[PDB]
């Protein structure tokens, strides 16, 4: 990672990806 800010932005991207995965999983299998 280039700096502390981009390292945090990378981690936040992975946290955002986790919530997106949760939404997709819950709609595709977690509820139906």
């Amino acid at each position: 990672c280039s700096n502390l800010s981009t390292c945090v932005l990378g981690k936040l991207s992975q946290e955002l990806h986790k919530l997106q995965t949760y939404l997709a999983t819950n709609t595709g299998s977690g509820t139906p």
